[PDB]
């Protein structure tokens, strides 16, 4: 039993809710919140910009030190950093950005990072400003993640479409 509330159950291990991931994280304080990161950990907009803003830019400060030490992530890769005031940990995961020409096949590799964590609060990878089809992202999620994932979808219209079209 966990503290996530109001989710629709899609499969044995995948759950979905129309919610602002920032507000959901502040309420649940999950062990792991997933950020829709880029390889530079520049949290400018989308989910990343919102999460970072909620940390009063502490996420960005920590991220800049991480990059200075380690260099950029790989597309499809991830790193674990602090969750600040939102979660114990933040798993920064880089899905391919279609608006940069990146291989959508890397979306499965990106979701594989979730399997290293027993329970996660997450957005749909590569959705939103990353330019991929969110219906496809949900499909890859369900077919790749085996751990317990609670998906927050900000847009109510998109949420209803994801549920109604789910196979
Ligand atoms: O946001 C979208 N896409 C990006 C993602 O892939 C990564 C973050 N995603 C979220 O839904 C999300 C969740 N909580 C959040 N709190 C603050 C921000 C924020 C975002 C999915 C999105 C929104 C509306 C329509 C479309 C359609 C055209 C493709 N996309």
């Amino acid at each position: 039993v966990n503290s996530f509330s109001g989710y629709l159950k899609l499969t044995d291990n995948v759950y979905i809710k129309n919610a602002d991931i920032v507000e959901e994280a502040k309420k649940v304080k999950p062990t792991v919140v997933v950020n829709a990161a880029n390889v530079y950990l520049k949290h400018g907009g989308g989910v990343a910009g919102a999460l970072n803003k909620a940390t009063n830019n502490a996420m960005q400060v920590e991220s800049d030190d991480y990059i200075a030490t380690n260099g950029p992530l790989k597309v499809g890769g991830s790193c674990v950093l602090s969750g600040h005031n939102l979660a114990k940990h933040c798993l920064h995961v880089v899905g391919p950005n279609v608006n940069k020409g990146e291989d959508i096949q890397l979306l499965k590799s990106a979701y594989e990072n979730f399997n290293q964590h027993e329970v996660l609060l997450a957005p749909l990878l590569s959705a939103g400003i990353f330019g991929a089809d969110p219906i496809h992202s949900l499909r890859v999620c369900v077919d790749t993640v085996r751990t317990n994932v609670y998906l927050a979808v900000f847009d109510k219209n998109l949420y209803d479409k994801l549920v109604s079209s789910f196979l």
